DNA sequence: GGGCCTCCTCACTTTCTTCCTCACCG
DNA sequence: CCGGTGAGGAAGAAAGTGAGGAGGCC
């Protein structure tokens, strides 16, 4: 079983709370409602999904294309397990806002209002604030209101951070040919990325870890944040000890382990030698996108 | 025994991850 | 010169979010 705070951190990273409201003339109200918690990952991390499944004793795992796998809970009885966990171990990103709307939608269905016109209206109102909001077909049918409270929580513990890092983390080794010379540049880099909507939370990492900085990235109108640590003494003294104690999950754990081997070589200045570089070069082949 | 629920196959957009380059300073 | 560091941006796919179909529960 996964540590429950590791689980929440991972959920804040890769989870999704979904409210479906579908047209159907076979329903008395004319709409069929479905409430879904979902985690979609690459097949290489199917084991995480299976362990969450056994930990919660709920949910179904299905394939999605040739390289992806998906764990979903939508059975109404089984959804109490989801709410139970996330009440006891609350999300801290803006996704918590989706969970609370998810939660309200559940209360509507629990008293069975989704089977009435008054409830469907309420559900549409809820869905409008969730994720990507109302469809065009749904906006047409329901011209009424277009926002939710901003979530402002701090990092609860390093077990959450471990779960969140197992999702959004990057353990990288940069190599490049120096402009003036024949030497190869070497940089160990740690990274956590997130949409700019959680700028406060991402800023909170500089304080919480006692190192690193934030870089603002964008493509046209799309923008995100990358928390990076490139100070090696910080990585060696602050970053690595954290995840040695608080174990990462999935393939990213393996990436971290190789990453630490590179960190050892760099600690002993062997990245400056010819043979140490090709050892590092060999490790890169084993890790990340190369795994 | 009609709605109603649940689980399947399946697909859209983008938020992540990964990778690359390089000027600067001490 | 040289190595360490931080800042930039490119590429694209592993994510996030959500689609229709339908068997069968109660
Ligand atoms: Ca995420
Ligand atoms: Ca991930
Ligand atoms: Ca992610
Ligand atoms: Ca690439």
């Amino acid at each position: 079983s996964i540590n429950p705070w590791i689980l929440t951190g991972f959920a804040d990273a890769e989870g999704s709370f979904i409210l479906r409201i579908r047209n159907n003339n076979g329903m008395r109200v004319g709409y069929l409602t479905e409430l879904i918690f979902s985690i979609k990952l690459h097949n290489k991390d199917k084991s995480i999904l299976e362990n969450i499944q056994s930990t919660w004793k709920v949910g179904k795992i299905t394939n999605n294309g040739d390289q992806a796998v998906m764990l979903r809970v939508s059975r109404f009885e089984d959804l109490k397990v989801i709410i139970d966990h996330f009440e006891k171990y609350p999300l801290i990103t803006q996704k918590l806002g989706d969970y609370k709307l998810f939660k309200q939608a559940y209360s509507v269905m629990e008293n069975k209002e989704h089977l009435k016109e008054n409830g469907i209206k309420e559900l549409v109102r809820i869905k409008a604030k969730m994720n990507w909001g109302l469809t065009d077909e749904l906006k047409k049918a329901f011209p009424e209101i277009i926002e939710r409270p901003l979530i402002n929580k701090n990092i609860p513990n390093l077990k959450w951070l471990a779960g969140f890092t197992s999702g959004e983390g990057h353990f990288g080794v940069n190599l490049w040919k120096r402009k003036g010379g024949t030497h190869v540049g070497v940089q160990l880099v740690f990274g956590i990325s997130q949409h700019i909507r959680d700028k406060n939370l991402m800023n909170s990492l500089i304080t919480y870890l006692g190192c690193g900085y934030i870089l603002e990235k964008n493509r046209s109108e799309l923008s995100w944040l990358d928390f990076r640590v490139t100070k090696f003494s910080d990585i060696n003294d602050k970053i690595i000890p954290v995840f040695q104690e608080n174990t990462l999950i999935g393939v990213k754990l393996e990436d971290f382990e190789d990453w630490c081997k590179v960190a050892k070589l760099i600690e002993e200045k062997k990245h400056l030698t010819e043979s140490g570089l090709d050892e590092i070069k060999k490790i890169k082949l084993n890790m990340n996108k190369g795994r």
